[PDB]
Parts: structure tokens; sequence; C-alpha cells
């Protein structure tokens, strides 16, 4: 099945999930120049108060950290979204190596790192009806760049010997989502799609401009997991990221000037 190998990586995806070559795939490249600042975004509003956390799960290809989305407790609103979007999960993508792991480029610079907050439509009543929908998801992408630890991060980081192999989870509880933002919230957006497989067409992509930085340790803490569950040889869990896509018929807009 499918994964980030020589034989079941991104260049393979398409032969069980055929929507990987269709029209509005993700990640793609954020060309600067080309991003029409729309003076008609709002600003994004992010309520992260009430989040709950619930548990830390490796999943064979990243880590979830989950949040109960049973009742409006951690939600996103505005910039350019129509109405209330759930958080549900966060996770990152990450590279082997600080110069890749990015999933978005910016002008063709990747990141070590990329963190999603995936949100559902609360007009659609549950993720699985929400990922039915073009316009069923909101996601959060924000950069990760290594030099200064990100205190907000470490105690995920602590947890992670904890979930080593797919398929284990931790008890997640009391952990703010807030302490991952960087201080600016401007924002690229267009839409798109999960960018793993079933690389469903359902996403409205928010990619803030400002990365946060993570220390050199934080990051190799990450490159520490394991793809492969307990028992099975050990394949790190590194270089989780899709490349950039095409960006056929879509135009990247700026929430800033
Ligand atoms: C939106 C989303 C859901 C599940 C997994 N991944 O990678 C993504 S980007
Ligand atoms: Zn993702």
């Amino acid at each position: 099945h499918w994964g980030y190998g020589k034989h079941n990586g991104p260049e393979h995806w398409h032969k069980d999930f055929p929507i990987a070559k269709g029209e509005r795939q993700s990640p793609v490249d954020i060309d600067t120049h080309t991003a029409k600042y729309d003076p008609s975004l709002k600003p994004l509003s992010v309520s992260y108060d009430q989040a709950t956390s619930l548990r830390i799960l490796n999943n064979g290809h990243a880590f979830n950290v989950e949040f109960d989305d049973s009742q409006d407790k951690a939600v996103l609103k505005g910039g350019p979204l129509d109405g209330t979007y759930r958080l549900i999960q966060f996770h990152f993508h990450w590279g082997s190596l600080d110069g890749q792991g990015s999933e978005h480029t910016v002008d063709k610079k990747k990141y070590a790192a990329e963190l999603h907050l995936v949100h559902w439509n609360t007009k659609y009543g549950d993720f699985g009806k929400a990922v039915q929908q073009p316009d069923g998801l909101a996601v959060l992408g924000i950069f990760l760049k290594v030099g200064s630890a990100k205190p907000g991060l470490q105690k995920v980081v602590d947890v992670l010997d904890s979930i080593k192999t797919k398929g284990k989870s931790a008890d997640f509880t009391n952990f703010d989502p807030r302490g991952l933002l960087p201080e600016s919230l401007d924002y690229w957006t267009y839409p798109g799609s999960l960018t793993t497989p079933p690389l469903l067409e359902c996403v409205t992509w928010i990619v803030l401009k400002e990365p946060i930085s993570v220390s050199s340790e934080q990051v190799l803490k990450f490159r520490k997991l394991n793809f492969n569950g307990e028992g099975e040889p050990e394949e790190l869990m590194v270089d989780n990221w899709r490349p950039a896509q095409p960006l056929k018929n879509r135009q990247i807009k700026a929430s800033f000037k």
C-alpha cells in the first residue's frame, strides 16, 4: 500500500488514487511574485482557547495529535472561508535533512518541515461527510525552519518515544496548539487537496507566510519515529512529504501586500 519509498511513493499513488493527477492537487509551489493581493480577504480568525486535545497517534505515515471535535471548541473562520471549521487534528510532514521536508514551497524554497492544522466545515456535520465536499476542509499550513527552539512544540517532541512505531498511540490531553503559531497570520490561499491518499479535493489551503523556528534537536526527534510497526525492520519516518504538483487552472491569493 502507499507510502514514501521507491516502490510506493508519490509517483505511484495515482494507480490506486487516480485523483492524484486531478485538477486541484496539493501541495504547489507558491510563486510570491504571481500571487495577487486580494483586499477582499479577511483577517484569519483562529479561536483555539477552548481546544481539547485527546491523543497522539503514529499512523504509519505521520503522527496525528487529535482533538475533541464534538462541539465548537477550536475553530477557524474568516480569511477566505465562509462559515466555521472545527479543528480535528494536526500533523507534520518533514525531511531527512534540514534542506527539505515541507510540501508547499515558496519561490521553490523548501522548509525543514510543515505543520498542517486540519479543520472540517461544520455545515457538513462531521469529518467524513465534509471530505465528500469541495469546501469540506480548511487546512492551516505553517512552515518550520531550523534555528531557535519552539517551546510550544516541546511537549509533542517529548511524547514521540512513546509512539515510535505504526499503530502506537498515547494520551495527549491539555496540549495548546496556540503555542505552534507564528506572530503574523498573513497568508496565501488557494483551493487544493489532501497531500496524502486519498488525495481528496476538499481543501481551502491557508498557508502562513511566517515560518516558526524549531531547533535542530526538535526536528531530530521527529526523524527517530518509524514508519514500520513494532517487531518489523526499522525504517525511519523521514521524507513523508509530497512534492509540488501542477498549479493548473488555479490562482494563489495573498492576504497581504
Ligand atoms: C488534510 C490532511 C488530512 C490527513 C492527512 N494529511 O496529510 C492531510 S494534509
Ligand atoms: Zn498534511
